[PDB]
């Protein structure tokens, strides 16, 4: 009733590819194939998140509650100061919706048409709540995507995007870069 | 170590499945221990089914065979029921309701209020063969989703949908026909068993 | 059958206050119950998160997956308010503009958190998969539809839909007549 996080002790026992310092992971999150999951320093991952398969997170990042990172074999990577708000999904693989293929994990590979590609969230990216990020996209440096937004293509740096599928609505301010430097100085 | 630490998968053993009390459960059935199943005596499931973490199945729910019910998905079947036919699949974080309250302001609402004061709209939800429901979608009561229909991510379905079309939006609109190459694939895949 | 805590388990949780016929999932998360007040006849379902200052009245259903982050300012729901599944209510959020660093991994002085009490008045219903931002008063009798986003207070007795929401029709007031009927039948 205070917090649900693993102790540093139990964290070491999960078997992550790598795990940094001050990492707070919820016991109510699911972690599958931790040997291909790498986490930097100062990371928080909240209840009912799912990390599955190849996932790489840097430093100063919050993965809020209910968020699913399906990294598959090609991987999802987040850079430093990226953050994901609650209930987001990031897929590195998805089934073909068109009608040209059978679908999903109960069906063999030879009948499906899985679309796959590494997803990267560059530095300072923020993903708004209830959003969905499709495979093989780079979310540009300093990009913000609004709540309930859907991204199927890579996003140009330093813009704010909204909607389903997203469209660009205004520049993201770049004062956070100064703040990053100021913050890192003080440390 | 990994398997027993809970970091390979979360599914019940087949021994455990039997102890849950499903009306009917098939072979090769993988259900997360982190899903919630309420009133398993009215729930039945065919063969080759996977139901992921944090799903909820409550009340009358019938799933056939070769179906994935992805993580966070809730199926509230109540007394009227939700049925999915074979090769139907539902992506993450979908909700299907066989009953909802009246939003108009003409009735009181939800499970803390007695029924005489409510005006619950109920009706069976059927997803026919090869239906795919994209992530973060909502299906409302008394809806038939026709054979081969695809609903896009973040879509809301309040009416029955025509077979073999793709629909998107809130509420959904028809955008293009679904291809039917899958009808061949099904035949070819079953023909090698 | 059901996942609710017993009366005995509820009292071990430590709520600032908790009423009778309160049905709370064991698979929900409650953080800082010390600042959480709940009235009578309340149901909170699987995979809910209530964290920080949250006050709920009576005759309210918080459906599954719903997160209420009250932080320090608080979230408050008045009687007969209800929240359908997978809603988020935030009493604080980060500045998205690019003028401020973001989130719990960063000290306050580099961030620009907007904070303010969120209030849902009597007979409010929030449709599934919706988001309510800080410092919003949802007026008495408001319905917001599924997949709504609400960034600003909403006028009483209207139905709103969309992202961000727009007012589409009046909500009917018969529900107040039913409220008084129901309450009357329960006192005599
Ligand atoms: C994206 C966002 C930052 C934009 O807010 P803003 O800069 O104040 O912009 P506005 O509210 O003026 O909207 C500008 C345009 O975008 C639309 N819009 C804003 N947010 C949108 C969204 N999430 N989806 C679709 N459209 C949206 C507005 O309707 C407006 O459209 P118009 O020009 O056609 O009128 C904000 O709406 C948002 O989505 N924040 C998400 C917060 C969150 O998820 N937080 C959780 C973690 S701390
Ligand atoms: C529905 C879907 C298949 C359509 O993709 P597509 O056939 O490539 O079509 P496009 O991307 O060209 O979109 C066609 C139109 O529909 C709109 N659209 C596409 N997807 C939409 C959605 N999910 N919601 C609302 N509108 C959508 C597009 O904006 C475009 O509109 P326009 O005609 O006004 O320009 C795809 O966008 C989608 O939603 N896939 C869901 C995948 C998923 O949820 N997967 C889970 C894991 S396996
Ligand atoms: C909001 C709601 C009550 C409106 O239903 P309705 O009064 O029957 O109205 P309609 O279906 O005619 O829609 C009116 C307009 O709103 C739009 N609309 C309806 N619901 C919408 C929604 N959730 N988001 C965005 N637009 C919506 C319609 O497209 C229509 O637009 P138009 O006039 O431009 O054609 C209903 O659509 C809804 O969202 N219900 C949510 C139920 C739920 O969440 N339940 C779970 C717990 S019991
Ligand atoms: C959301 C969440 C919170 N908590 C605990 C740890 C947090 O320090 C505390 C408050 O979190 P939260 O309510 O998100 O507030 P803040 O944004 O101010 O950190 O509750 C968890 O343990 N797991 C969770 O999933
Ligand atoms: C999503 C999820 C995965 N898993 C485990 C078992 C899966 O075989 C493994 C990977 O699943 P997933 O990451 O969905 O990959 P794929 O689409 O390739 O099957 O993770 C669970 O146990 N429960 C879950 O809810
Ligand atoms: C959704 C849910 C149901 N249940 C149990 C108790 C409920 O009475 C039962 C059926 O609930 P539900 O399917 O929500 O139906 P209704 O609206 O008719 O109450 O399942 C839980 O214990 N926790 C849950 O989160
Ligand atoms: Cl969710």
């Amino acid at each position: 009733h205070m917090n649900s996080f693993y102790s540093q002790e139990e964290l070491k026992k999960i078997g992550f590819l790598s795990v940094g310092k001050n990492v707070l992971i919820s016991k109510k999150a699911s972690i599958y194939n931790p040997g291909v999951i790498s986490i930097g320093n100062n990371v928080r991952i909240d209840d009912f998140c799912i990390l599955s398969g190849k996932v790489t997170i840097g430093s100063y990042s919050h993965i809020a509650a209910y968020t699913a990172l399906y990294g598959g074999e090609v991987g999802i990577e987040m850079y430093d100061f990226a953050n994901i708000t609650s209930r987001t999904i990031v897929y590195a693989a998805i089934d073909d919706f068109s009608g040209n293929a059978l679908m999903g994990p109960t069906i063999p590979n030879q009948y499906k048409n899985v679309k796959t590609g590494k997803v990267i969230l560059k530095k300072h990216v923020i993903i708004g709540a209830h959003s969905i990020i499709f495979p093989n996209v780079v979310i540009g440096e300093g990009v913000a995507v609004g709540a309930m937004s859907m991204v199927k293509e890579s996003l140009d740096d330093w813009y704010i995007y909204v909607g389903v599928p997203v469209r660009k609505i205004k520049a993201r301010k770049r004062k956070i870069v100064e703040l990053e430097n100021e913050f890192l100085k003080s440390m």
